[PDB]
């Protein structure tokens, strides 16, 4: 049963999935395995792959989910049940933590997808059909979570890739298989769908 790790994967030329997908001070960045692809802020061809050892080298050879708080810049990196915590490539101390540290249930040994809503600069986490809502300030769970994707959003499908709320202008893009919808922070309304290889890698 034991494997040899994957070959490297050709973004353009091959449908890949990507593990996690997160805008890091500035940047786009798609992870996929030990490899990392970062293109700024837009719509066209990613530079990569570099690997996420160059910028992170305590990560395991795989992540769940990436985003960046606000407050401090920081990235929150999640994998199996644990979580790092970054500066920059700078470890925190005390890292990695069980997810139960965050005040998620000894349940939950994965998550599927996690941004900042800048439209109250609350922290979400998604896992499976629910969700979490982290108050980064107070560095607790909000009361009254988790609730079901389906009954709290608008549309928004369960088992999630990724999602991201891109700095420049309240859009937040939630990711699923080979498609991401696009929803208006404000309205809450489903604006439009794309593909993630014409709109976001710039195939
Ligand atoms: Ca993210
Ligand atoms: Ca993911
Ligand atoms: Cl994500």
């Amino acid at each position: 049963t034991p494997t040899l790790g994957p070959v490297t994967p050709e973004i353009c030329k091959q449908d890949i999935v990507f593990d996690g997908i997160a805008q890091i001070r500035g940047e786009i960045f798609f992870f996929k395995d030990r490899f990392i692809w970062r293109t700024v802020t837009p719509r066209d061809k990613p530079m990569g792959p570099l690997l996420v050892a160059t910028f992170w080298p305590e990560l395991p050879e795989k992540i769940d989910a990436v985003y960046e708080a606000p407050q401090e810049e920081k990235a929150v990196f999640f994998a199996g049940n644990e979580y790092w915590i970054y500066s920059a490539s700078t470890l925190e101390r005390g890292y990695p933590k069980p997810l139960t540290s965050l005040g998620l249930p000894p349940d939950v040994q994965r998550v599927d997808a996690a941004f900042n809503w800048s439209k109250n600069k609350k922290t979400y986490i998604f896992a499976g059909d629910k969700f979490w809502r982290y108050n980064e300030v107070k560095k607790k769970m909000d009361p009254g979570f988790p609730k079901l994707i389906a009954d709290a959003w608008n549309a928004i499908p369960d088992n999630l890739d990724a999602v991201v709320d891109l700095q420049g202008g309240g859009h937040s893009y939630f990711f699923k298989g080979a498609y991401y919808l696009k929803l208006e922070n404000q309205s809450l309304k489903s604006v439009k769908f794309g593909s993630i290889k014409s709109d976001w890698l710039g195939c």
